[PDB]
């Protein structure tokens, strides 16, 4: 039963792995959401919109290279369904930075969560794993997201249109 | 409510794209999953990985096309849970080929009733959408997989372990 | 006595990392052997013989990377006897393919032995040495080895001598 | 108060950046200082001169880089006087080499006390910046310095003037 | 004692270079904290930032060219503290602009009095060091900051968040 | 039992040649050592720490032609241990030197030993074999390493410091 590759892996390692690929297709399909809303002609920010579907692929990639960590180390990936996001309607561009930021975080957390886990087990290649493409990831991203609402709240977001309007073109576009 | 571009868009017709738009994220997420199959150790054909993960990444593309499209449209996307995949462990590479064949030919049905729910709706914008393209996409793909079964079959897959070698070689590779 | 650059390289971190250099030394020489019995012109699988001469050197690399480390925190080398390796005749494609993944697992180990121990004596640089440049090293060769050997015994290896023929042609060559 | 992007970042982790990057920007001013040393017409060893000015500017880039650090993790930089250094004159090359060298080690050591910190604080963000960017950088350095040190000292620096210059030319031009 | 290139070079000029130098090295490190401030999450101006970062790196190359004269004339560097910047939070890039204006100003006028000086001991080489490399880059510094706090405050800053935004921009960007 | 290819190969040269393959892989342990001793933060020589490494590696390259040339005679590889080389600490760059000189006179002994057994087992592609890739090698090696000899004993090596840093640039480098 055992994989031929498998060394110094954990069970509870492998099954946090697979949560975390969960949670990466699940923030990817909330990007995506966000992109698509977007491009609605009643938002119509093509920047925006733009931006989120960068962040799914992205996120999609990061899926993926759980997957291949998971066959590296001779555990098996056992795919659970992906939740549809929270919202259809993200309400404006501040609002889909904000929750954009949020899931960021949360990400982060379980991240963080998988490092404390291998560090517990005594797996020195998953948690160099995890710091060497994850973690720095996670705090350039939050940091991107947060001086975005910090400019969308300073411009006037969300109620001076203007301000998306600006914000789409300069600092997005 | 009725988006200012909206025109000649049936209400059936904007939830018959939500639902394909659905089952081709899950064509996605099958193929991604026999994609990191062929990637364990214990199977281990390389381009077998790399032709399903190819074909996750296009249906991918396949689902935001239609979400583009029904922007375009001014219908209003909503997303529904993307179920997991009925196989985890997919067992050979003629196995594979196989439910990939039936999974196609499922989304070229819904692709077939949805072109019949635009022409009764008298839709001639959706139904050329979905002519040009999606039908001779999956007509393509049908072809080329049913080629691929009948190679692998003949060639002595799944219980010629050297059939499988040397079609991945051979023809994916 | 103490060397001038030494900062936080304690005794014990420093005979570990002499025992490394030896392991290294051991497996670059029992890659040699395999190399040139597949050189053998009773065996005459060129591109076996390639791939482990390869491995050879590469393993040869590592040790002098780790003397270099040594020298870098003010250790000081001891070199011992290069044991000779434990066949002459390795029997078959398969089975040097099974040894040299037994052996790297082994080496790794050794290192993950190494990094607990660098860990314990509270040594970030040389626990971050071993992650960056040994330890993911090992987890892609392991599973390299790994996805060989289960070509080969798909294929039919040992007994087929046409699936080592192949495989030397198709996967190594 | 707290900083949108804060997450896992302890106080202690805060301050203890804080005094890393005083700790930073003193070395650069130290370096500054031998640098212009050299350059006096009674001392007249422009590629010392070279060298330490080169160390100065790598010394205020790693002040910037933990500055940096700090804004992404949401914390908050406070600066602190930058004192003058321990000397006007330098005395000699090999003189200054050993400041440097004892200097360089200081810097290591605080280093290594913010990476237990970090550890402590269960940040392995922050471990992994300071693994990646700081750690082995200090041991070259140091390394470096070492191996200059004991060239002068062979050469007979610094009592024979034609050791010091012969070093100029050829280690350090 | 006297160094054997020294002429025409009094002690009161050699003194007030000091001055200078030290003057200089404290101007670099209050726009270093400006940018840094810039840099912040809950702040946000890339461009602010980038422009007060260049403004640091200036000034320290101003002192070194000071450090050199120094050098040149015979007279001897005497470092002292760096003292920190008055602020640690620069409340807006108004308020920022208007301190890097008065700071400027201040520094133009130790110029203005280093040239009487000279002038006074009739050290026509100093005067024309100063007039050549210093006067006019401070004059050219002094109306560019005057530019930018005139647009700054006829956009609206600092209340008018999209005035600082845009500025960031179309001025600085 | 014969290998196919064998012809006019006796039993006692295909020993002989194994001992070289020895013989030959110790003399790139040595080298090795050497090279690393060199390195060392108090020894320090970085050119002749690259002199004996490029031995070193050149001495594997003539232990691997040995064992193809016994694969191409039909002989068999037996490997032995490699033993440590006779010092850790090689004292000076003069001393390095005339142990490697003594070293190759050591391996040209062997050498003409081999080439009188093939001579006296009239086996002249052996004998011409030994002339064509190892006698002159080693002519050469050994001339370039006693002219290395005479010039740093008449620099004053190894009391004069200063000489093995200069033969090191100047020659070595
Ligand atoms: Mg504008
Ligand atoms: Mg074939
Ligand atoms: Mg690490
Ligand atoms: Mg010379
Ligand atoms: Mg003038
Ligand atoms: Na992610
Ligand atoms: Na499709
Ligand atoms: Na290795
Ligand atoms: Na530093
Ligand atoms: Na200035
Ligand atoms: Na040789």
């Amino acid at each position: 039963s055992t994989s031929q590759v498998r060394q110094n892996y954990h069970q509870d390692s492998e099954a946090a792995i697979n949560r975390q690929i969960n949670l990466e297709l699940y923030a990817s399909y909330v990007y995506l959401s966000m992109s698509y809303y977007f491009d609605r002609d009643d938002v119509a920010l093509k920047n925006f919109a733009k931006y989120f579907l960068h962040q799914s692929h992205e996120e999609r990639e990061h899926a993926e290279k759980l997957m291949k960590l998971q066959n590296q180390r001779g555990g098996r990936i056992f795919l659970q369904d992906i939740q549809k996001p929270d919202c259809d309607d993200w309400e404006s561009g501040l609002n889909a930075m904000e929750c954009a930021l949020h899931l960021e975080k949360n990400v982060n957390q379980s991240l963080l969560e998988l490092h404390k886990l291998a560090t517990d087990k005594n797996d020195p290649h998953l948690c160099d794993f995890i710091e060497t493409h994850y973690l720095n990831e996670q705090v350039k991203a939050i940091k991107e997201l947060g001086d975005h609402v910090t400019n969308l709240r300073k411009m006037g977001a969300p109620e001076s249109g203007l301000a998306e309007y600006l914000f789409d073109k300069h600092t997005l576009g």
